This record gives C-alpha cells, sequence and structure tokens, in this order.
C-alpha cells in the first residue's frame, strides 16, 4: 500500500532502543553479536540463541522470535502490547533475553 | 469548554511538520503559496488549485480539504488516521499534494 | 507483576510537568509547598489546602487527589483522560488547582 | 538561504506551547487576545499592552517585544537563552507577561 | 571506547527519518533502492548515482557521501550542521538526492 | 533566581530513566534500594553501597556520587557530558553502578 510513516517512526525507534541497549551490554561483562539489516535486527547470544525483533508493516506490528516463541506487538493507547497476552513490549525481551545472554540484560523506555 | 492542551500540542505540530516540508519544496523547483493564520493552513498551488490542513477542536480532529474532498484524521493508536478509511495522514496529504503540484511532495513523520 | 517503563517514562512525565509548573508560579505571587517523593507528588497550598498527583500503576494511570475530589487517568489515544468523564488531565488540573490557589495557575502541554 | 527545518521545528514548537499556555488562561480568569500570524504570535492584554513572540530565521532565534523591550533568544545547549544576559525563555515570558496581564500567568516547557 | 547511546539515538534517528522519506518518494513517481545495513543507509536512484548516509562514531559525527562529495555533520546547538560550512543537514541531504533523482525529493525535520 | 523549566524538563527526565532501568533490574536478578526525593534519586545496592543521582540547578548541571567518586554534567550539543572528562552520562553511570551490583546494569538512553 502506501508507507505509513507515522508507524514506522515509532516502531523503527524500538529497533534503534533495542540496539542501543545491546551495545552497553557489549561494552561490559556481554558479548551478543548484532546485525540490523533493513528492518531486522538479529541478537545472537554466547550460547548460540538467537533473538530477532522486526517489523511487521501489514499490521502496524514490531515482532520478536525467540527461544520462549513468537510474539506480535501493537502500538496501543502510548504502548507496544502483545496482541495475545497485553504484555508489554520492553518487559517481555529483557525476560527473554536474560534468559538466553545466562546474565541480565535490561531493556527500558 | 476547556482547551485541551494535549490534544493541541500533537494537532499544531501536524501543522508545523507540513510547513516545514513546503518550505524546503520552495527552497527547490516548487512555488506553492503558503499561509498560516490561526489554526489554518492554506497551501495555494501553481495552478491555482488549494489544500487546507486546519484543527476541529470539537472531535480533537485535523482536517485536509483537497481537490480530492474533505478529510477528517483522529489521533488513534499514536498516529493520525482518516475517520472513515483508517488512511494516515502523510500518507494521503502526500497523494493529494502531489496530485495537485503536478511534481511529487513528499511528506513524511 | 513486571514494570512497565513505557507506562512509567509517560506518567512520570506528567509529575515532572507539573512540578515544573508550579516552580514558575513559585517563582512569582505564589507560595505552594511542593513535595516529591517516590511517585507522589503533594501540593500544599497557601490556605492549607492539598492536591496530590501520583501514579496508579496498576492500571497504568496517574491520579489527582484535590478538594473537588479524586479524579483517575488513563493514556488513551495520545492523552491522559479522565476514565469516568473524559476531561483531559492538565485542564483539570488547572481548574482544581486554581480553585485551591485563589490566583490562577496555568497548567498546560 | 535554505529553510533549516531543525530549527524551524525547535522554534515553531516555542510559539506553539505559548500559545496553548495562554489558550489555558484564558479559560480562567484571563482575557488575552492571541493571533497566530505565519511566524508572528501576537498577544494583546486586557490593558491593551502587547507581547509579540516570532521567529527570526537569519540568526535561528526567537525573538520577544514586550513592555520591558525587545530580546533575543538562541538555542544553545538544550534551551532557548537570551542572546545578552543567558536568561532562558519561558522564564523571561513568564516575567513579562504576568507584568501586562496584571495576574499571573506561567509559562513552562 | 563505550557506547555513546545519547549520540547513537539522535544519529540513528537521522537515518531512520531519511529512510522514511526515501518511502514516501517511492510510493510515488521515485524509484530509489534503499538498503539499511549496520549503520549505513544506501540510496541507489535511477541513473545508477550513489548517496549514502552513515554513522561515525568517533566524532558523533552523521556523514554524507553523495555526487558532491563527502561531507561531516555534528549535533551543535540542536541540530547537524556540517563541519565545514555550518550547512544543515537535511537541507543539504535535499540539495544532494534532488540532484541526482532528477526529481524533487524534500527531506525535513 | 528563576527556574529554568527547560533545564528541568531535561534533568528530570536523566532521574526518571534511571529510576525506569533500576525497575526492570529489579524485575529480574537485582535487589537495589531505590528512593525518590525531590531532585535526588539514591541507590542502594546489595553490599550496602550506594550511587545517587541528583539535580545541581545553578549550573545547570545533573550529579553522580558513587564509589568511583563525584561527577558533574552538564548538558552540551545534544548530551549529558562530565564536566572535567567530557565522558556522557548513561557510560559512566552504567560503568560505576556494574561495579557496585557485581552483576551488570546497563543504562541507555
Ligand atoms: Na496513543
Ligand atoms: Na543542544
Amino acid at each position: 500500500s502506501m508507507s505509513d510513516t507515522e508507524y514506522l517512526a515509532r516502531a523503527e525507534a524500538v529497533l534503534a532502543a533495542v540496539e542501543r541497549t545491546v551495545d552497553v551490554a557489549n561494552d561490559g561483562d556481554h558479548d551478543i553479536d548484532l546485525e540490523r539489516n533493513g528492518s531486522v535486527l538479529t541478537l545472537t547470544f554466547e550460547n548460540g540463541s538467537k533473538i530477532i525483533v522486526n517489523l511487521q508493516p501489514p499490521m502496524k506490528e514490531v515482532w520478536i522470535a525467540a527461544k520462549a516463541g513468537g510474539f506480535h506487538y501493537r502500538f496501543i493507547d502510548g504502548e507496544w502490547r502483545d496482541t495475545r497476552t497485553g504484555t508489554e513490549f520492553f518487559s517481555a525481551l529483557t525476560d527473554y533475553a536474560t534468559q538466553q545472554a545466562g546474565l541480565p540484560i535490561t531493556f527500558s523506555a
């Protein structure tokens, strides 16, 4: 269809925030491989496991694919919420990334 | 009633973004006449046609009046959407302004 | 549960905006006592009356307690709205604080 | 020259913030006439006195003209500061507007 | 050294804004190939020419490489400015991209 | 003097960001005691050590007091920088907090 730049600005800002937090983690005790390609951010942990954060423009969503599964987030009333459970994006990502890093990594707005 | 400054801040920011993009277009190949008076932004293209972007505070809306018609936008879940079709504001305005300028003008958040 | 940092960032920003406006009022003709403790902002007016603005994280709300009563606000479609009447936050607070100060204090996004 | 949209976005946001605060004041005890024309905001107080807030793009400035005089503000290190005294914009405007309204009006970021 | 997330948030936001504007241009009369890889945004115009916008973290800069040359921008007093001429980022990019597209493309904050 | 609300909005936003990150850390493996009183944020780690982040309005600064010492930050060209070394705020705080928690805590804009 037509690009929705209001959606893209918000969704791209999520990818960027995630990348900055990983950069900080990598300054310290972490070694997470990070790749940003198009609208896809791929994190590869030291144990070889992965988390991908990406855009789904057709539903104006941001998605996570992690060891725990695949989760979809829509921006509703000021924040990104899991379309099934309502769980807020950064809290879920923190949970999944901490599981996979074996060392806390704290994502926060 | 009482002024809703949260609405006004968002709606005024739309008018301002539209004006900046037109200013840039006017630095280049365009000659669009721009007038900002109160909460009304009037664009007059070289062919004499017009687009008006204005506020409708009673419904917390931003409106377009263009050759294509009159469209009303409400801020829902992080963006300005056409109250009838759901089309996002800047994508619609891009379409209408490009029709009337005869040369692409690209509005974007 | 888990801290919702997207909610907290927005709600904390309300407390901060309220405090800045009171600081400005206090530079001039006002003498409002202000206390910020945790997620609770307490305003004590010259006549001894009070307004408290605080967070209610379980419902992702910001609350007012004032002479006029207790009001609850949720962030819906870009702004903080009274969960019962729909009244926008800063307009309501302006009303209540002006009643209690006996001199206009203007809160605005 | 060429329009500086980064400057214009910041400077226009000042005009908009000033207008919202006046709108709130006008909901209450004030009757300030407000006119926004192009990049010029004219406030006319009940006593007939005036304050104008406007843009000066050639120096990327925002200016005040008030009873107290004419003051020029540049954005330096995160805020708008008087080019002669360093006084921050909203604090100065609060001072001047309160003088002219005869009733406190509190401008705040 | 250590990742500067305040710099990265601002610089990444430039890349994202540029990409959104190109997306809009591509909805209309343009066909610009866009690739985002790491902190590098590559635009390939219909005539085969290129513009790259990328990060230079060691000096907290954003760079352009275009037909017109290589330009470096630092964030100073609220905006991205050419380190040699002071020209603001989006105005320069508009100039270079319009040269290379042969059809106006308007970048704006 | 007069309250500088442009400074206060930026400085308060630092305190709020720090608090949100600690809240997230506390959802996981951490137990950091957090107290926000006025413009002072006190963090008490499990080993009894402390970090305080607070405002210094007279110089428009944000300060850290940590085991490593006392550091002062001013907002210059888009970010908070150590007035002696130029080190950016969140990178320094990450370093100090990680030292004192004994488990990485990642602060990021
Ligand atoms: Na919303
Ligand atoms: Na700055």
